[PDB]
């Protein structure tokens, strides 16, 4: 009954006459990039586990849900109801996995590439990975662990040979470099990882211990007066 | 009211569950999927993703619910009445926003460790770093039981120390994997053009002549 009230606050706050913010000038195209934000929020409530956290991050994204919904009916093209109809349609037809819902709804309707179809959005990581999988779908993939390890190796000697040359092919060594990136998604994928997410773990890692470092060496304190591998190390053991 | 019908389908519904992930995982593509849509102004894919988003946030919910951690509705409750309505430690790491993409997030956290003095003088350790962290991801790899987490652990950081190359080699990592995707993809739209020449499918060649082909595609670049 609460989604009820959100419902019509959402109406009011576009109600034109009145209305407003601001809200009334909102588009879809200007929510999009507040809806990236706020589900990195979603996943960082998580990855810290705090649900005081994650209860307010999740009515900011339905929030977000609500305010398309609203622009979409003044529109005249769906509602909140028909979107919660089509979902609980296509659940009930079909527990899960999201896999499945996923590649069903791709099978309509190209039509030409395996590849067609791949948000332009996505981060380099989540592309080259996404990329790989369509091509594996249709069987083209490494068929054992190794050749792919291997592959990781000639990649670095690749970037290495750029990056030993006289005068360095800068374009060369970033093609070299990206290939390497690739090659390393590719392994990711092989052992059962998501490439983009395992770096944003080893991101948060490297942040937290950094973090602790510079409140040590803060504390210290004073010092206008290394230092810094030693803390790195033990803030690297007490962990 | 099909809002009461979705929530009453989620109590009742891989089919083991999880647990926020793996969900998460699928909130970040889904996402993507979402301003995609936006982006194409497709509105009939912007329903569907939209339902597919929604459904997570009722996933959430029922897990939340389950932990006695109040639920679907307080969530509405939240945002409804936020509607109606100390420092931390200093660091060299503010204002790197979480929704950057992890490569160029890598570089950037990175740099700022360097603009205060954190960083290696010389390409030896980076690169040693890079088959360092090799070594221990194919250890995690090839235990008789695989600890996945110490797994991935690996993976990211052997992901972040070749940003770190990357980096120590002037080339910006995200940029650079981006056009490593374009080169890729072109050279499989190409492989799969000259199978359909042949009338064949794709799913219907032997991986064999698939490398051949792709053979063929790099060998006509030079």
């Amino acid at each position: 009954n609460q989604i009820d009230r959100l419902l019509t606050i959402m109406q009011r706050l576009r109600d034109p006459e009145n209305g407003c913010p601001w809200d009334k000038e909102q588009t879809f195209a200007t929510i999009a990039p507040y809806t990236l934000e706020e589900t990195y929020e979603v996943l960082d409530a998580i990855a810290r586990e705090d649900f005081d956290d994650l209860r307010g991050e999740l009515g900011d994204l339905l929030f977000q849900v609500v305010f398309y919904a609203q622009m979409a009916q003044e529109e005249g093209r769906f509602d909140f109801n028909d979107i919660c109809a089509a979902i609980s349609d296509k659940l009930e037809r079909r527990l899960a996995r999201w896999e499945q819902i996923k590649t069903e709804e791709r099978a309509q309707k190209a039509q030409h590439s395996a590849l067609d179809d791949i948000p332009r959005s996505l981060p380099a990581l989540m592309r080259a990975q996404k990329i790989q999988k369509r091509c594996a779908n249709v069987g083209f993939d490494w068929t054992t662990l190794g050749p792919v390890v291997d592959k990781v190796y000639e990649e670095i000697d690749e970037v290495m040979y750029e990056a030993r040359q006289a005068v360095v092919d800068q374009a060369k060594l970033e093609e070299e470099m990206g290939d390497l990136l690739f090659a390393t998604v590719n392994l990711a994928r092989h052992l059962g990882t998501k490439a983009e997410i395992a770096l944003q773990k080893a991101n948060e890692k490297f942040e937290r211990r950094f973090r602790e470092v510079e409140r040590i060496v803060a504390a210290r304190g004073l010092e206008m007066t290394e230092t810094m591998e030693e803390v790195w190390q033990q803030v690297k053991r007490q962990e």
